[PDB]
RNA sequence: ACAU
DNA sequence: CGATGT
């Protein structure tokens, strides 16, 4: 019904899908960007959207803020809640840097805990979310 | 179908 | 139009 003011939100950006992947998070509240990850160059859309969600979780855990987190992705956030992502991007030399670091992700989510709610960004009846790239 |  | 996902 009402959006949690009091939030980080996440998104993926990319050119191509698979394609460059970066992703970022901002404050829901005043769109002050919060952080940026480098483009990745070779990813898929959904593994930049988990990434996004894990990288949220650390920042949060970090700063000792309970504070939730907003992504658009009903994928990302069940691949968050299951702690594995399922892609299907082939594994190979070019993909190398984006599997290791959804491996490294998976990794942080089995050996830490947090109690961060992750929210579905509701789009259809809010508009886009705050992190997005607009492209 | 829904979410990107 | 194409692709990533449940
Ligand atoms: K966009
Ligand atoms: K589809
Ligand atoms: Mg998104
Ligand atoms: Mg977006």
């Amino acid at each position: 019904e009402e959006i949690i003011w009091e939030s980080l939100s996440v998104d993926v950006g990319s050119q191509g899908n698979p394609g460059i992947v970066e992703y970022k998070g901002v404050d829901t509240k005043t769109g002050e960007v919060l952080f940026e990850r480098e483009p990745i160059p070779i990813g898929t859309n959904n593994m930049g959207e988990f990434l996004a969600i894990v990288h949220g979780l650390r920042y949060l855990k970090e700063r000792n803020s309970r504070k939730p987190i907003y992504s658009d992705s009903q994928t990302a956030i069940k691949w968050v809640k299951d702690k594995k992502a399922k892609s299907t991007l082939v594994r190979n030399e070019e993909t190398a840097l984006i599997w290791k670091l959804v491996d490294e992700a998976e990794e942080w989510l089995n050996t830490h805990t947090y109690e961060t709610p992750i929210l579905k960004w509701q789009t259809d009846k809010w508009g886009e979310i705050k992190a997005d790239y607009g492209r």
